[PDB]
């Protein structure tokens, strides 16, 4: 549909261009229409910029619920350290991914409160994922009694320093480097064990 | 003096409202001065700009040896978390670290390699700094002998995270919970009894 086309040309011009940097007509450009032809589908720039950030929100809480619910959930160690290195697959294969980290970081100043709600959804939804998951897993015995809040923020807190990396750092292999060396003292701390035995 | 006068006034403007938001004559109207007053000891905005970036710059780096020279290094403990939650109190308290925290994440887009040069420098003394002080520490038998560079990597991780945290969450108990939680589990993996013997 126009709509959707629409959404990708204005998508690869957001990511790439910067909000400032990229204008309706040159969005109705690539598509070959006039400005005037967006209007019909969206109210404003705003209004598409938006919108395309409410699909890449899906994007993020859909991959995370994959990988928290369609694994082997008897290896928490494999979940765990699937989704770390699997945000950086995402992000180096899923464009609409790549916008939503990026803008994450610095959102239209007009749209911070409407962004930082998208962004605030996801999290809610995280954490309540984690908490549940985490809790099933030390009733399971599969990882020491502990303080859930405690492994989920510290989880939350080390997905936060992959996601920096990933979105600053261009060199995939201080990026493979750093999620190891956090995954691995992160998973000590959590089972108290230098090795399963 | 005049130039330092500009200088703080420009940190203050540059820090709360952004590179475009902010004009010469602007800067020069906080402090009683006509522009051209500006341009007798800058070459021009972005050297005004670039002049606080490399005071800032050595703000970081002074802040961060303070904290890992001048402190008890017989407790490893008490120096690592000191500096995790020390830099949450000094973005509090320092407008130029401030400024140095929010400019990282978004310089200006015809500054980032000099302003990537800033921060690179720093990265690369931090990196020396922990590497040299974490096997000190593994010789005198304060932490189990174990791998530096992981342990390095790890940490400047947590700090990554924690300084996202800082700079995007204006909720001073969530930071405090989020530190508290990555200095627990890090603090965990690294000290396990299991490392030893």
């Amino acid at each position: 549909m126009r709509k959707e086309e629409i959404k990708q040309a204005a998508l690869t011009l957001f990511a790439n261009n910067g909000f400032e940097g990229t204008s309706l007509a040159d969005i109705a450009g690539v598509v070959g229409l006039k400005k005037q032809s967006i209007y019909s589908h969206f109210k404003d720039k705003d209004d598409l910029f938006l919108s395309i950030m409410k699909d890449a929100k899906s994007t993020e809480i859909d991959y995370y619920r994959a990988k928290l619910r369609d694994s082997d959930l008897s290896r928490p160690d494999l979940v765990l350290s699937s989704l770390l290195f699997g945000v950086k697959e995402l992000y180096d294969t899923d464009e609409a991914y790549q916008f939503w980290l990026r803008y994450g970081f610095y959102p239209p100043k007009h749209l911070y409160e409407v962004v930082q709600a998208d962004i605030t959804e996801n999290v809610l939804q995280m954490e309540h994922e984690f908490t549940d998951l985490f809790s099933n897993w030390m009733e399971q015995k599969l990882i020491p009694m502990q303080d859930v809040e405690t492994m989920k923020e510290a989880y939350m807190g080390i997905l936060d320093a992959v996601i920096v990396d990933i979105v600053y750092v261009n060199d995939p292999e201080r990026t493979e480097k750093k999620i190891t060396a956090l995954w691995q003292i992160f998973w000590r701390g959590i089972t108290l064990k230098a090795l399963n035995l």
